[PDB]
DNA sequence: CGTGATCGGAGACGATCACG
DNA sequence: CGTGATCGGAGACGATCACG
């Protein structure tokens, strides 16, 4: 179902000090550091058919994990799909049921996860067109050229964007 | 079931003539001069309890189709087990059952493949374990070093035994 | 010593929908 | 542009018996 970004805000608020996952039968929280509101959330439309969370895991092991023992202090929820890397769920908030999608990000991947996730989809097909043309793969977890990782001594997505070659814009402004 | 040496040599020259294999639903006949009796009928032994004869394909691309399509002219037999490399039949001979091996060399790998379905089983182990401790293997389809096939200049199973440096024996004799 | 034929069961793999 | 989660179906692969 679809949102106001008010009501979007308010869902976040509620969720980032109750998300957790348990880890061998020892229930184990996220901390708010660790989680960051992406998708049509962070460039401020009007409207939204989903609330897209990226939740930041510190390490590799821990994939295995978070996502397919997500749990949600007090809250009524169905998994739609989930996997390691993104997990799909139908919330309930005050009688009504809210689409909400998590996916993960390792602390080395952070700046790159956060310019894919936040979008949009158009913005990105026409920044990876052209690093496709310059032999480039850009994706989520790095810059690659020839099947190597491009070490950008970069971190923060503003720092990566203007790495790659284009002007920084403010979430809101990509289109 | 077992049958005398007298009865397997007259079973075999039965065979000589009336084996076939279908190539693509034409029925090609494979000729004496590529049949060769082994096993133990090879080594002369009085009682048996099967007939092993080894066949030629003079062309690796029909191994697919000589073994898994025989026939023999006018004799009843079923099929125990049948592959491209070895087939086993059960055969009628005058109101009796006799179990019939038959085995597939091309031509490059016939002296290789005679010594190897002779035998006997002992012979053979002590055979390739003294080259086993040289750092070769011997099989059926050739020697080898370094996973690489061996080329030795011979034609004969007779060359080939004194190639690896043993005496050639008549088959009767090796034990 | 070294390989073959057969059985049966798992795990990448393409197709499909989905994610920004 | 580039990848993810899920479904379902095939083909090497170990275990077993067999071949000299």
């Amino acid at each position: 179902g679809m949102l106001t970004l008010i009501q979007g805000k308010k869902i976040v608020n509620h969720l980032r000090s109750r998300l957790a996952f348990e880890y061998n039968g020892q229930l184990i929280k996220i901390l708010s550091k660790n989680i960051v509101a992406v998708g049509s959330l962070r460039r401020e439309e009007k409207m939204l058919n989903d609330v897209d969370l990226l939740i930041i895991v510190p390490e590799k092991k821990l994939l295995k994990h978070v996502l397919p023992n997500i749990r949600i202090k007090g809250l009524s929820f169905s998994v739609k799909v989930c996997g390691e890397r993104k997990c799909v769920l139908f919330i309930e908030w005050e009688k009504k049921t809210y689409q909400l999608d998590l996916f993960t990000a390792l602390a080395e991947e952070k700046p790159y996860a956060i310019f894919h996730f936040t979008g949009p989809v158009s913005y990105l097909i026409r920044i990876r067109a052209a690093l496709k043309k310059k032999n480039y793969k850009l994706n989520q977890y790095g810059l690659f050229k020839n099947q190597t990782l491009v070490p950008l001594k970069i971190t923060t997505e503003k720092e990566l964007i203007k790495e790659l070659g284009f002007t920084y814009r403010i979430p809101k402004k990509r289109l």
